[PDB]
């Protein structure tokens, strides 16, 4: 688990959406594994505006924060889960590492601020679903 809060927005793994969330709904991709809900409280967490390759995870299955190199987001093959078939996530940046389903949300940062948060993974590789693209997020 995990989310992102910035300004009025929290910003969360789509499969693990809240009812809250849903009830609260501003933009939602499947494709992207994203979803945005409003808040009151307002949220002070930065979004990265970068190009960087590089940074830092958290992974809640280790306690632990991991340095890794991840690809420039992009369209990337899926295996099904009870949450979707078969598919390609766009926006999905991919790194040599650990994680299990329950690390989904843990947040990716550079020096910018946040990246965007893990949303797959398997054998050795660890996906995250890139937020730096959503300007709106800022305003
Ligand atoms: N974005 C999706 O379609 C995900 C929905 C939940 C299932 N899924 C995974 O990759 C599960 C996972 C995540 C992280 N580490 C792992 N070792 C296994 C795919
Ligand atoms: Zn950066």
């Amino acid at each position: 688990s995990g989310a992102i809060y910035v300004g009025n927005y929290r910003v969360v793994n789509r499969h693990l959406a809240t009812h809250n969330d849903w009830a609260n709904l501003v933009w939602e991709d499947s494709s992207r594994d994203l979803l945005v809900s409003s808040t009151t409280a307002q949220g002070c967490d930065t979004i990265a505006r970068c190009d960087c390759q590089t940074g830092v995870y958290y992974c809640s299955s280790r306690r632990k924060h991991y340095p890794v190199s991840f690809s420039k987001p992009s369209l990337i093959f899926v295996e099904a889960s009870e949450y979707y078939p078969a598919r390609y996530q766009s926006h999905l940046m991919l790194a040599v590492g650990h994680s299990e389903p329950g690390d989904c949300g843990g947040i990716l940062r550079c020096q910018h601020g946040v990246v965007g948060i893990v949303s797959t993974g398997g054998n050795g590789l660890v996906g995250f679903a890139d937020v730096r693209d959503l300007l709106w997020l800022d305003e």
